[PDB]
DNA sequence: AATAAGCGGAATGGGG
DNA sequence: TCCCCATTCCGCTTA
């Protein structure tokens, strides 16, 4: 199955949900969410996932947030904003 | 207050 | 057994 990372990785790749997520600074790896729109993306994780449960922006940045230890994302001091590792970003 | 983002400990669930 | 890779729940903090 698809990791949180990849899953996001993907979509800012294909476009597929440009009000919902997009770079900022694309280089350097920086992405950020939409306030508005995040829920919809939050509920397409869930959906490709085949929870249980509906999927929240909460419980998809909860997920987010195990990755800081290990370096694939990390949380940018900017709202809505984190950051991939360049080995994300070179794979 | 209302709204929202951010946090993580802990319990629980996936699929090896 | 016991790590993988989350998901779910809850209470708290910060803006
Ligand atoms: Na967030």
């Amino acid at each position: 199955k698809i990791r949180l990372y990849q899953f996001l990785l993907d979509l800012l790749r294909s476009g597929d949900m440009k009000d919902s997520i997009w770079w900022v600074d694309k280089d350097k790896g920086t992405f950020q969410f939409s306030s508005k729109h995040k829920e919809a993306l939050a509920h397409r994780w869930g959906i490709q996932k085949g929870n249980r449960k509906k999927m929240t922006y909460e419980k998809m940045a909860r997920a987010l947030r195990n990755y800081g230890k290990t370096g694939e994302v990390k949380k940018v001091k900017k709202k809505l904003t984190y950051q991939f590792s360049g080995e994300v970003l070179g794979r």
